[PDB]
Formats: structure tokens, C-alpha cells, sequence
């Protein structure tokens, strides 16, 4: 109970303070030496262990379906990702994808669809995936071209998805395809596609700078039953956006966890590195660099948990979640870059904490709405609200 | 109550939401056309009007001395300055100086000293001033050279103070002078010096870029009874620092108020300025510029009221208040600068709102602990806490 | 000759080194205590004194018309503005407007037009002005609404221009007006409008944060002879843009001069301000702030004089001049802001050098193509060149 | 009037908007830039990053055979291009090589840094023995200065050199040593004890086969290349192998880093230019929202800032290199160039990664490699903060000199 800790803020309830201590204790006991050599196996083990400890319940909505509660506790999910990321980006990834990959089912699935998938997801017995981006269309989601033609009681799916997290190890994929009811964003549908669907191919595994399971998927005329559709034909675009919206602040929270770890490493190095008859921390320039790192972190944390608290009041957080993800991810890049600088040569030595952080942060500014997209979201929302106030 | 408004945050209590509406109503009624030509007269009028409306009680400690309560409600003082600064810098100045100028009496006065000065300050019937800085020493307070030499039951005060807000119109000054008990910061004493003390002269008024009452004071062997000392001989330096600490977040809150006004002006101009067949707000560069203004404002506001909330819980806020004053004042400069840019030539036209803001914000980064000093305070506190953690 | 000075760079020739020494000596003698109380009178005196000393010849093209050479020496004009701004923004302003206000005549005048106006401009005997912007159209020049209507052998001008530098003291205005040959940027024409033209009204003097002569002009059916048109009907937009192109790097040079003055003041204060048992300059943070000021200054100066040198080789400088004006004006704001900070309370005291610089720099990021417009010019040019390559 | 160029322009030998047209350059620099670009396009089409020991050995030999290692060596009779190092030439070589492949830049750069102390402080006999092979690419050079406990603080190094008879006995460790494990000799800086601190250092030429020299471990960094920790177990080297006088090793170390200060900045610029090329290509071809990525204002102004940073860095680099080539000290100008180019290249590369989206962080893309190749150039040969202090202190030193005069 540190009065200066962020957990003392009135954005949090007692259950969040208890949860934060619980996931930190679990992370210390389980993430001391995570093997990045075989990430497929490591992710499978992480999902199982997270499931067994109860941590995957918070990303699922509906207690009867294995959820922690009938709504998703945004503050809890943020605290889980922030803590896991502080310890190991792969553990954060494994928990995050159980939420994002199943979220469309929480939001739009029928009773039987929820019963079939969400208990196993919440227990860590099924690995989930979210398949939206394509080679020619990532930011421009509304122009996706994965085809889903109706034929009988099923849909025949043709084309590719890429950058699919958990690609190759997921037990099912929530897949968004163009069914063609109307142009652009109005002709998309969403499907639950089991990994063993005939016609579903793992076309290639993708290597990124922070390695984790990632694949390009090819659909070779795959037939999935119409009963596997989430929502109504043409409702897929709003389902995708609503799913991303649930977890947007928790992406910001993961960035914050990486940033906090970078400051931990920068502080330890400043305080211990002897140089020029003193320590690195005795120089003004080091002190103000650390101060800016802490300022950025506190700003990020306040924005993250303002947005999560506000969503947990039942409000839409279009502007506040965009601010948090933008600020936390860009801020984490700045904090980590400063920490690398503080560590000197060791800062770029393979395997060190700050060097791994330098790789884990970079992609978070790109996916789930690149920084530029977040800025536009906030700007347009400001002008939208100004216009509404004027029309009153 | 706007669920997206900052007042909904649980940093605030019900009384703060009522106060925020009340001071906004007062400002709307009373600040419609503030006269910047004769600031002596305007400030005297503002102090009286704020006092009569009860708004000066919040910067005074002790109900029996005219204060709102026995302790300073820092969240309330911040809301007062944020609102007043959002309307007019002179109104914020007038309220702020009644707090800063009397705070050493709230903190260190005897009962008789508090009775003689604080009720009039709280009623707006006596204008307060805080005289610490000198021509040769502003940042380096511990080396101040105003002399106070004991003589019988009085002190003979000799030398200058300068940059003194309300100088020339104040009814009293809290003055810090070297009495010499020990070197440096341990040789300073604090005095209440009535403006009619023989030998206290106004050497000159001072013209600054955002004009307001300001003077160089010449103590020309001015004799002050020993009974006008605040505290014990040699305790003056701590009284000065503790007085500044009380109001540090409120300086951040004034910066935030100026920044909010700038975003209001920038938004109105973006939405209404037709150009290139559309409006200025239709351009991406405008939208991302506005988004960054709002992000800096929300970060600043969260830091201000986190710090104020935490201090109101009875905790020291050395790190949090420095973060707030630093981030809000530097942030407001950037927001205001962006609003000037959006307004084009009108942004530098004398008397327009954003042109005034460009002048009003600049000194806030300099006084009450320049930005560079705030950065060092945060950085040294980070290393102090880190060393305390390592010892454990 | 300081080997570390920018004048030693091979962007410059001997005549530029000699010019820089001459204008610096003139400024040191004539700008020791410029009066900002009555800027109309001060500008009139500055124009005459600059003209008498020969410094206004560099902004005029053609020796028979009073100019130094047959073309405008961009490096020379930049060095003049940089030096004058270093000393006093009003002196920089006075010289700058003699160039900008007369440039369209240098560029597009007939022999008779150049004879009538350029000798007087070069001698400081006619104060020039450039009237382009309007209340509803500044950045969006192509949409201007000042109207020029052909009637017999004259044009009748109705409407407003605003933000007009030297408004109220200029002897003539180069005015751009819609003649309507085609929509938008293709229906504009340029006119020389003498200040004594009946119907031309000084509607309002404008006060800005760094004051200087500035007015809104109202044209109440002002009749100007067709022979006062600069160039052909419909050529006005190109003439306005080409005139701004000529002097664009010299706005960057003025910004650089302001920045250099800010560093001089910041260095002087750092070295002499005693605090905490040492000087302000002994702190790491002061040393790195000073370092960043100097780095921004050298990068701006290299960009300014690269662009000016390139234009003086007879080449277009669309990208390079935009880089210079963008970088130098935004950079000068940062350098000046850092100098204000080093001076503490004195940094915001009216009348100190750094306080004046904080006011003098701000408009330069707005006029003659705001920073955002310069950024788009550069980015579009990069993509244009890439599409060819 | 006068134009800088005329007849060569008429011969279509000069691009007037190119940086090579700047009067900071002579005709020989334009020729060299064209030659090294031709060599790079021919020889660097598919650099293998799997076995960097073998690739670097191949690169050094090929660069030497083509004459490009002569520019980093001083003294024509010893294989150098001229009697002094042509700074502008060495910058152009690194800028071009870095633009193509960081390992080719590395291989050339280390031939210069590794032999630079021999050029500056070597006796006639020392230069004859080492510099011809270096300049031919027949000997791989290395520069052994940093220690686990002392990198920025060179004056605090603890490697020991003990005089014994007419030899010196060396004990202790060096680390972060580029070309460690493949070098034929190391210039080693060790404390000999003539005086405390920066005055008790001496420089030695230490052949790789010197008994007692051990390659303790190979170091893996985010942009992999030959790197090792060296351990000296009572290594005996003759007093004749000392570079300069006893106690002069600190000045020799610092002057060698000075000779090549602008050249690291020039490599940073080559990486940044490549990032802009990739950014423009992606912006012009990536279709989205019914137009291209380059049609958005944000993309245009981001590209504009990338080019602005590049042009500012290039002007700073070649201003400094030109000035040093006139025989002047460039304490302030070279520190500006290294600080700005390295921080600037990081920003340019980061922007190019962002323009490429997911592919920006996909292993093997050009921009992903650049994001890794750039990071260490901000840390070594004077971390950014050290350069800032050099500039700020020089400003104050010059200001004080004027106040006296
Ligand atoms: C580690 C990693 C994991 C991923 N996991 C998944 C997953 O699980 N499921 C899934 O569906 N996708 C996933 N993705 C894909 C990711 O969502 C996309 O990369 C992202 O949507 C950007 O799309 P893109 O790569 O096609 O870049 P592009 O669409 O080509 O955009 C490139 C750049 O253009 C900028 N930009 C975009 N829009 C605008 C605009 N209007 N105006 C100005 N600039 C703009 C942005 O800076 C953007 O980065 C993952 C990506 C990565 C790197
Ligand atoms: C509008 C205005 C109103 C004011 N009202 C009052 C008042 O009512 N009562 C009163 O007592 N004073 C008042 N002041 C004075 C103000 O507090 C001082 O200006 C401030 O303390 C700075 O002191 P200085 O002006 O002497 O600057 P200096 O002490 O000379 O410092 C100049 C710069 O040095 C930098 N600096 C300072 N310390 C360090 C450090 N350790 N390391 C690195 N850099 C450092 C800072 O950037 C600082 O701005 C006012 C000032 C202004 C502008
Ligand atoms: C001291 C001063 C002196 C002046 N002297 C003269 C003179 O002598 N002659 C003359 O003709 N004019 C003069 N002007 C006018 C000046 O050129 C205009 O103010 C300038 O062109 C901006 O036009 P505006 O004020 O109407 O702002 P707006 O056109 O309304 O633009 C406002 C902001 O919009 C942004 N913006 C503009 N275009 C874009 C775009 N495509 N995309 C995104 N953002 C954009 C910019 O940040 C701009 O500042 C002067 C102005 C000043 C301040
Ligand atoms: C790829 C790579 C290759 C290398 N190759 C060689 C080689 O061939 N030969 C060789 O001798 N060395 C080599 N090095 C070592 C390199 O020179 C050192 O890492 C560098 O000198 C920094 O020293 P350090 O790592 O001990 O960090 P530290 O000395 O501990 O400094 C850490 C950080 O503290 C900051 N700092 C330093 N001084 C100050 C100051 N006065 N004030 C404020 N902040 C300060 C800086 O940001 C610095 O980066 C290499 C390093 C790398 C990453």
C-alpha cells in the first residue's frame, strides 16, 4: 500500500489492488526464464498456465461461459497486460490474444456459440485468433477482399489473411470476409473458423523483430457452415471494430508495462554505473533524462487507467482509448530509447532486457491502429463534439 | 454532468464539482471585458470582487482566520485558478497572489499575526505579496542578500527585492531576509512588512510581456519590529519553500486553464475557417495538431489533479507537483503556440485571445521553480526512492 | 578572417564577405538605439538611410534601374536581412519590404515601369508594398476576391486587402486582383497602384505583437490605367508566386539573424550569471541547451545559404528554399525560446533583447507560406521527383 | 556574373541539385563518389549476414583490391592515398557503403579506425610493417580501447602494461572490440603508470598471434558483426611495438577517434538516405483508401521531415569534413555532425519503418535492418550527450576568449 503508487488512485477499486498483487506474484513465479527459442511451444505453455491460474477469465464476458463477470473489467485486463508485459512480452501476447481472439464471440456469438468456445478459451484449453488484416489491406480494413460466397447452408471462403497472431497454433480463428451485401464496410461478415476446417492452410510463418506465432492464412475454397457466422450477414465490420474497441486500452497498458521495465533498467544502471569519479546518476543530464522517462510513464498510466475506468462506467471511450494507446506506445518508444542510451554498449547487446524491450515496443505503434490513425481518430472526435455543442 | 468531463474523475469530490460550476458562473458574469490598460485598478477591483464572492477563502488556512477550512483544499484552489486563467490571466493572478502572498502567515503566523492579516486577505480587503527574489538571486534563494540586522526590538532591513507581484499595490509583503544565524539557507528569516513601513520604497514598476502589477522594492534601512517576524530567526528559508509548495500544483492548474482556452480557440477557428474549398479542420495536419493539443491538455489535467488529490490526502507531493507544474506549463506553451499557428495572421494580432495567451503563458515556465529546476527535482527524487528500495 | 565563420564557406564569394562586413558596420553605427515608439517615422528614416548607403540596390534587378546586377543576388539579400535582423527587426523589415514590394516590377515590369519605380526604390526614395492577402483568403491565394474590372482604358478596383506591410506609408502597392479570365488561380492580374490613387483608402492600421506599419486597404472603385498592369491579364498569380520565390530564402535568413542574436545573448548571460557558487554556464543543462541552439543555428545557416547559393547558380530552389524557410523560422523560435529561459525573469521583461526576439520571430512562421505549407511543398516535390526517377 | 560550375555541367558530369555539386566538394570527390557507387552496385547485391566473420574477410579483401582502403591510410609511401587523410573522401566512401549494406561500411571503416593510430603516431618502420597490408586489404585492423568498467570514461581504464626489460607485460581485459577474432593486429591502449588518469596510458601494436592474447568470447549485438572480448594473460610485446611515447596513449586514442569522427556521421547519413528511398517507394506504391499512402498530408510532411533531416545532416557532415580538409580543427563542427547525423538517422529510419506498416518490422526487409543497424552509432565514439557537452563547452570557451580580447 504505497500512497505514491498508481494503484492508490481512485480510478481503481479494491479488487484491482488485489488483482495487481496476484498477477505480479504469479509473474514472478512463472516468468523468470521464458524460452524465446521456440515461441510456438512457449505460447502453448503460457496459455495453459495463465488459464489454470484464472487469469484468462478476465478477457471473456459472461460468467456462465467462463468469464470473470458478465462484462469485461477493462481495468483488470489492463493491469494483467501491464504486469505481464513488464515481465515478458510473450506472456503478455498470450493473454492478450485469448481476449482479442475470443472477443467477437463474447460480443456477438449466440448462446451455443458462446458455450462451445468461451469456456475453453477462459480455461486456456483453446487458443484464439483474430483474422482481419490482408496483404493489400491492413489500415484500410473496409477494403478487405477475402471472399465468402454463400452456397447451400455454408459459405465458401477464398483469399488470404496475413500477420495473423497465433497463426499456426490457434484452435480457431475469427475471420472477417466480404460477403458482398453492400460496398466497402457494409458488405463484411464475421465467421468462427475452426483450425481444422478443410481448405484452411497455414501458408507461411512470419518472422518479426519481436518473434511470436504469426502466419499468413490461405483459404482454398474452405466451406464453413453458416451457423458459424457471428451476427448477421453484413454485420462483420462493426463486430471487428467493437472487438478492437474492447481491448484498445489494454494495448496501451502493455506499452506502459514495457515502459515501466525500461525505467527500472535505466534507474538501476544510472545508480550503479561509476564514471568520472561519481555515478552516471549524479549528472544533471541523467537526472533530467530519468525525470522525463518517469513523467512520460505517469502521463501514460493516467491516460490508460482514465480510459479503462471510464469504459468500466459503461461509457464509450473512442477519444480516451485512442489517446491512451497513442501516448503509451509512442511514450514507451521514447522511454526505452533513453534506457538503451543509459546502458551504453550493453543497450544493444542481444538478449539484454533493454535490447529485447527495444524490439517488443516497435510493433505496438503499428498494429491495432497505427499512431497516425489514433491521432486522426482523436482529431475528428474533437471536431465532431465541437459541431454538436454548436448545434445546441 | 458530462461523463467525459474531467470533473467526473474520482480525483474530485462533490464539493469540487459544485465549486467548479460556481467559479465558472462567477467568471462568466464578471470577466466579460477585463481592462488590461490600468492593471493596478483592475487588480484592486478583482481582489475585492473575488473576496466578496467568497473565492479568496480557499487560499487561507483556518476557518477562524477567514479560511474555507483548517487545511488548504488544494483541489479547490486548482479549480479556481484553472477556471479563472481560462477566462482572463489577470483574474487568475489576482486570486493566486492572495494565496501565495498570505500563505506564509497561514503556515507560520502566531494567532495574533493570523488574526491581523488573514481575515482581510480572505475578504479581499488587503492585497497580499510574496517577496523572495532579488536582482542577483532568483533561482538561488539560499544566497539571497537582502540584509536584516537586529537593533533593539526591531530589525533594520536594507537592500532590494524584485519581480514582486502586486508590488506597489500590496497592503503588506511577506519578506525573506538574511539575519545571519548561519551560512546560506540557514541564515534567513521571514517578516511581515506592512506597505506603509517607513523606508520601504517602490524603486520602479516592472514591465513584463503580460503586464500586471510588479515592482522592485527598496528597503532603505526600513525598521520592522521583531514581533513581525514569522517563525524563529533562521527559519525563513523553510517557510518560503513550504509556502511555495502549497501552491505549486495551482500554478500548473493555471497553465492548464490557459491551454484549455487555446484549444477552444483553435477548435473554433479550425471548424469555421474556410479555405481550399473546405475548412481548415478538414485537413489531416489540422486534425492531428488539434489531437495533440487535446492529448497534452488531458495529460496535464490528470497530472495536476492526481497531484492535488494526493496532497489533499495528507501526503507529500514533491515528485507529483513538480511533474504537474513542469508538464502543464511546457505543455500549455505548445498548445498555445499551435493555436496561434491555426489562427494565421490573427494569431499575432494584438488583443486577440491567442495572442494574449502567447504572452501570458511564457513566465509560468520561469517563476515558482523554472522547468529545469522541476526536472532536477523529479530526477533526484527518482534516484532517492530507488536507493531507498535497494536498501530494502 | 575567422576560419570557423560561416562566411568562410565556399557558398560565398569575396563580394559577399565584403558586403557582410559593410552591412555589419552600417548596422553597428546606425542601429544602436532604434525607436519602436513611432514605427511609421522610424521605417521612413530607415528606408532613406538604407537607400543612401547603397544597401537597397541588392533587392532590385538591373543596373540601369538602380540594381546591383542584372539579377538579384540571393546570397547578398540574405546576408543583409540576416545582419539587420540580428540588430533590429524593424531595420530588417524596412529593407525586406523594399525587395518584396518591388520584386514583381523587377520580374515583370516593362522598361517604362522599371524606370518609374525601381531607381527610387533602390535609393530609398519610394517605399514599396506587396498587397496579396485578404481577410478571407491568406494561405488560399487562388481564391482572392478583390475585383479588377476593365472599363475603357482603365481597371476599376473594388474590395479589400489586409495585413499589408507598409500600409499607410508606402508610396505604391503591387496589388493582385481578380480580372476573371478563368476561375481561381487563372483569373488574377497584377497592378501597380500608386498610393495617391483616388479611391484607395487606408481603412485601418493593424497592431501585431512585433509592431510595424501594417494596414487594411479598401479600394472604393479605384481607377488605375491599364498601363499599370504588370504582365498580361491572368498572369497575376504566377507573378505573385515568383516574387515570393525570389525572397523566400531571405525570410529564412532573417530568422537566422534573430536566432544568432538569441544565442549571443544566451551565451553572454550563461557566462556572467552567478548562481549556486558558480555560473549558469557551468551547469550541464545550460551547456547542452547552448549546444542545441548553436546546432540549430548552423543547420539553419547551411540550409539558408545552400538554397541561396543554388538559386544564384541559375537553378530552381523549390525544395531547398522551402526547407530553409521552414527550418530557420521554426528553429529560430526554439533558439529564442531557450534564450528567454536562460535569462529568467529578464527573459519576459519588456525591452530586453530576448523579450523582443520572442515577439519578432513569431509572425515569420506564418507569413510568406506558413510552416505547414512549406512542409507540403517539400513533400510533394519529393514525390514528384520520385515519380520521374 | 560567376557560377561555381560551368564546363563540367555542359559535359553532363554534375547534377546541379545533387549534394555532390556543393562547393564543399572538389572534382576528385565527385569522381570517387561515382566510383564507389559503381563498386557497391556491382559487389554488394546480396551480402550474406549469416557468417559475418567470413563475409567481413571477403569484404576487406575486395575493398583493398579495388583501392578503396587507401583513403583511410596516411602516407603515400605506406600505401595511403595521400600524405594526409582526405576526410571528405572517407565520408563519401562510408556514406555510400552504408547506403548499400552496413557490413560493407563496417569492413572499410575498421580498416581506417584500426590502423589510424599507426598513421598518426607510427614510426617509419611501424608504418612500413603494417600500413601497406592494411591498405591492400591483406591485414584486418582493430582498435582496442573500451573495457567492461570504462567506455565513456577512457581516462579510467585499467588494462595493465608492465615494463619488463625491453618489453611490456600486458594483463587484463578489453571488450566491445570490433573485428575481435578476425583481426591480424590490435591497437591496444593500456595503463603504463607515468602519471594518474589520462596521463598514464600508452598505445601498443599487438599482433593477433601474440602469446597470451585470448579471444575470451564473441559478442552478439542487434546488428551482428565481428565483436569480441579480449583477455591478456601476461602478454609480452616488445617496447618497439609501442605507438608514440610512454604516457601519450590517451592523446593518440582521442586523435584517432577525431580523424574519423565525421566518418561515422557520414555512415549514419548513408543509412538515412536509404530509409528515405524505401519510404518514398512505399508511399508512392502502397494503395489505400482509394488513393496512395503518399497522397495523405501526414505522409507528405513525414517524408518532408525525413529529407530535411537528411539535408541538414549532410550539410553538417561535409561542412565539417571540408573544414578539417582545409587544415583546421573541427572540435565543434565534427561534434555537431556526429550528434545530428546519428540522432537524425534514427528518426528517419523510424519514420520509414512506420510507413511500411507491418512489413516495417518483418525480419529481412530493408527498413527493419536499418532500424537495427543504426542504434549503436548513437552510443559509441562519443555518445550523443558527450558530443553535446563538447559543443556547449567549446561555445563557452570561445566566448571567454573574446571577452578577454
Ligand atoms: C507483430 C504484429 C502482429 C499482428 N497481429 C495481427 C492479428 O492478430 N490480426 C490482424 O488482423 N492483423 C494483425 N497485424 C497486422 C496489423 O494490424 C497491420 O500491420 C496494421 O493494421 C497496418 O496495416 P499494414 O501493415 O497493411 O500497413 P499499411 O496499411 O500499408 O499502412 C502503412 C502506414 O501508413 C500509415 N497510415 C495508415 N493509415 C493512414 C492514414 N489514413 N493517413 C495517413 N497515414 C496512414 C500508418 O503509419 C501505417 O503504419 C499484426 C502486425 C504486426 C506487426
Ligand atoms: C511575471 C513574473 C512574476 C514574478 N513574481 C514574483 C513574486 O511575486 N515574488 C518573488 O519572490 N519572485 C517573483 N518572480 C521572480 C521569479 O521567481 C524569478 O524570476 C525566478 O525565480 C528565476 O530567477 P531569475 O529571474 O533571477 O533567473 P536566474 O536565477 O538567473 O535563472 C535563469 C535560468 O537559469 C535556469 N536554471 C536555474 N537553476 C538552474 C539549475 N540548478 N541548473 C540548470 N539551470 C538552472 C533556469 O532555466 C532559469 O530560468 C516573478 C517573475 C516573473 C517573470
Ligand atoms: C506581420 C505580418 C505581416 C504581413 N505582411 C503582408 C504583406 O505585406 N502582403 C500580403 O499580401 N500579406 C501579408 N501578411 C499576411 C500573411 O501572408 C498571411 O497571414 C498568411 O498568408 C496566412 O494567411 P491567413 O492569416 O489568412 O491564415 P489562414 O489562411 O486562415 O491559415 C491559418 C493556418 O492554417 C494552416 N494552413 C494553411 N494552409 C494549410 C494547408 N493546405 N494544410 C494544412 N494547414 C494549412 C497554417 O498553419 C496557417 O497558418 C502578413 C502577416 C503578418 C502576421
Ligand atoms: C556495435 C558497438 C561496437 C563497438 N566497437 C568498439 C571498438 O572497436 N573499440 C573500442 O574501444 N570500443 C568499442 N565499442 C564500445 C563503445 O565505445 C562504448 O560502448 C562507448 O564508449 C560507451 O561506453 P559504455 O558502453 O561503457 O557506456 P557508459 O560509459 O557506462 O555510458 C553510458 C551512457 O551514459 C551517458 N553518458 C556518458 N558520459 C556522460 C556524461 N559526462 N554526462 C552525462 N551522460 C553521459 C551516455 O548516454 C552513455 O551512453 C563498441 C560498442 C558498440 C555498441
Amino acid at each position: 500500500i504505497d500512497p505514491h503508487g498508481a494503484l492508490a488512485w481512485p480510478f481503481f477499486e479494491a479488487r484491482h489492488r488485489e488483482l495487481a498483487a496476484g498477477i505480479e506474484a504469479w509473474a514472478t513465479q512463472h516468468l523468470a526464464c521464458v524460452q524465446h527459442d521456440d515461441t510456438d511451444t512457449t505460447c502453448r505453455k503460457l496459455v495453459r498456465a495463465l488459464g489454470e491460474a484464472g487469469w484468462l477469465k478476465y478477457g471473456v464476458g459472461g460468467a456462465q461461459y467462463g468469464g470473470h463477470g458478465d462484462t469485461i473489467d477493462t481495468r483488470a485486463v489492463c493491469l494483467l497486460r501491464e504486469t505481464l508485459a513488464n515481465h515478458d512480452g510473450l506472456a503478455d501476447f498470450a493473454l492478450a490474444m485469448q481476449g482479442l481472439g475470443s472477443g467477437a464471440i463474447t460480443l456477438a456469438g449466440t448462446h451455443e456459440q458462446k458455450i462451445r468456445y468461451l469456456p475453453r478459451v477462459s480455461k486456456g484449453e483453446a487458443i484464439a485468433a483474430f483474422a482481419l488484416s490482408e496483404p493489400d489491406a491492413g489500415s484500410d480494413v473496409a477494403a478487405m477482399s477475402l471472399q465468402a460466397r454463400a452456397e447451400g447452408d455454408c459459405y465458401v471462403i477464398d483469399g488470404d489473411k496475413t500477420w495473423i497472431s497465433n497463426g499456426g497454433i490457434a484452435d480457431f480463428y475469427v475471420v472477417f470476409a466480404r460477403t458482398g451485401e453492400a460496398p466497402g464496410a457494409r458488405g463484411i461478415s464475421a465467421f468462427i473458423v475452426d483450425a481444422d476446417t478443410p481448405g484452411l492452410q497455414i501458408a507461411e510463418r512470419i518472422d518479426v523483430i519481436a518473434p511470436h506465432p504469426l502466419a499468413r492464412l490461405h483459404f482454398d475454397s474452405a466451406r464453413v457452415p453458416r451457423s458459424q457466422m457471428l451476427g448477421a450477414p453484413g454485420e462483420g465490420f462493426k463486430i471487428a471494430m467493437r472487438t478492437l474497441d474492447v481491448f484498445r486500452t489494454s494495448v496501451a497498458a502493455a506499452s506502459l508495462g514495457f515502459a515501466r521495465r525500461a525505467l527500472q533498467e535505466g534507474l538501476a544502471r544510472a545508480a550503479s554505473r561509476k564514471m568520472f569519479g561519481q555515478t552516471l546518476g549524479d549528472f544533471q543530464l541523467t537526472q533530467t533524462k530519468l525525470a522525463q522517462m518517469a513523467l512520460t510513464i505517469d502521463s501514460s498510466a493516467l491516460l490508460v487507467y482514465r480510459a479503462a475506468w471510464l469504459r468500466d462506467q459503461g461509457e464509450n471511450v473512442t477519444r480516451e482509448a485512442a489517446m491512451a494507446k497513442w501516448h503509451a506506445s509512442e511514450g514507451a518508444q521514447q522511454v526505452i530509447d533513453a534506457a538503451v542510451q543509459l546502458w551504453g554498449g550493453m543497450g544493444v547487446q542481444s538478449g539484454t532486457t533493454v535490447e529485447r524491450l527495444y524490439r517488443e515496443i516497435r510493433a505496438l505503434r503499428i498494429y491495432e491502429g497505427a499512431t497516425e490513425v489514433q491521432q486522426l481518430i482523436v482529431g475528428r472526435d474533437l471536431l465532431k463534439a465541437h459541431a454538436a455543442q454548436r448545434q445546441q
